[PDB]
């Protein structure tokens, strides 16, 4: 059945929202974190990091209707946004970025409290 609930279409816009995310040059800023390296190439990662968590992940939850409220999808967000700002340093470009997208996620499921 091809028609979204207004729960799938909402969840559906706020990922879409932080995936498409561009910057005043063009960077689409999520393209680093659809998926996460394997463990033979960022070992460090897995070690530190608790629960990983890449947009791909995130994307397959979704599509198997596994959320199923908003504040779900945004904890798993933030959750991989954390996950970048502490394995990687305060002054790296994928610091920096997972930041303005954290905004941009916020800032999407403002706009859309009414919907
Ligand atoms: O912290 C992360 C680092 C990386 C990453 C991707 C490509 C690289 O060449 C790299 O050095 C790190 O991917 C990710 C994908 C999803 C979530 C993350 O926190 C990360």
């Amino acid at each position: 059945s091809k028609y979204m609930t207004p729960m799938q279409q909402k969840l559906n816009e706020v990922y879409e929202a932080v995936k498409n995310y561009t910057d005043k040059r063009g960077r689409r800023l999520s393209a680093i974190f659809l998926r996460l390296p394997s463990r033979s190439e960022l070992p460090d990662y897995y070690l530190t990091i608790k629960k990983p968590m890449d947009m791909e992940k995130i994307r397959s939850h979704m599509m198997a209707n596994k959320y199923q409220d908003i504040d779900s999808m945004v904890e798993d967000f933030v959750m991989m946004f954390n996950n970048a700002c502490t394995y990687n340093e305060p002054e790296s470009l994928i610091y920096k970025d997972a930041l303005v997208l954290h905004k941009v996620l916020l800032e999407t499921r403002r706009d859309l409290e009414g919907d």
